[PDB]
């Protein structure tokens, strides 16, 4: 098997079906007691968390999914009848996260898509009927998170008060996208420093809030 196949089994053995806390509680344990993940982590978890209950987004989208840990994090704290769309262009992870999604019982706020962002994207108005967002969790290939902030914006996607939240923007870095939205008027950026996910490696989150051209 695989060691996204093991967290999964793992967090199925170990945490308490429909009680997302416990869920994050165990893939956590996992990956420092047994085999590290590029999971957000409790560290950068915990800003995540901050971040979600003072904006409250009605409508989140999370580029890169992986085994659903950071997609369970906000979908805990969402109000009821808000959502979450993921998009996840490896379809074992996309399984994966489904099932880890399942398994915390928070399936009915979550549409985990299989797909790469530069094709859904473009098809989230007329397809999935979205407006705009209220929230954006960046957690894919890094040097896509520039082109995909510029891209949805192209696609209209963004409005005054558009919430970006950016991981790992210290390790692996993403230097092109903290250059631009940093020097760009058009965002409003706060750097919240923190440390790589189960590791004593300095890392960081970066908020980008849109405002408007
Ligand atoms: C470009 N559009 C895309 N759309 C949908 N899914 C995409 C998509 N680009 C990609 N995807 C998915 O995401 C997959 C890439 C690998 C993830 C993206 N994350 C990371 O690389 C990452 C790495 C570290 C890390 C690794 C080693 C170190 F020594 C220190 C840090 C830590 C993290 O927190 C990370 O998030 C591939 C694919 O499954
Ligand atoms: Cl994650
Ligand atoms: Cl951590
Ligand atoms: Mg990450």
């Amino acid at each position: 098997d695989t060691k996204e196949q093991r967290i999964l089994r793992y967090v199925q053995q170990n945490a308490k079906p429909g009680d997302p806390q416990s869920v994050l509680e165990a893939i956590d344990t996992y990956c420092t007691q047994k085999e590290w993940a590029m999971n957000v982590g409790d560290a950068k978890g915990q800003i995540m968390d901050a971040v979600i209950r003072e904006y409250s987004p009605s409508l989140v989208l999370e580029l890169g999914a992986y085994c659903g840990y950071s997609a369970v994090r906000m979908a805990r704290l969402l109000q009821p009848g808000a959502r979450l769309l993921t998009m996840e262009m490896n379809p074992d992870y996309a399984a994966i996260t489904q099932q880890m999604l399942n398994f915390a019982g928070l399936q009915d706020k979550v549409t985990i898509l299989n797909g790469a962002s530069q094709d859904l994207i473009p098809q989230l108005k007329k397809k999935y009927d979205v407006d705009t967002l209220d929230m954006v969790f960046l957690d894919h290939w890094k040097d896509r998170y520039l082109p995909d902030t510029l891209l949805l914006e192209k696609c209209g996607l963004l409005r005054k008060g558009t919430v970006l939240l950016a991981d790992n923007v210290i390790v692996p870095g993403t230097p092109d996208f903290l250059a631009y939205v940093r020097g760009s008027s058009s965002f409003e950026c706060t750097h919240y420093s923190s440390y790589l996910e189960y590791m004593k490696v300095v890392d960081g989150l970066e908020k980008a809030i849109y405002q408007g051209p």
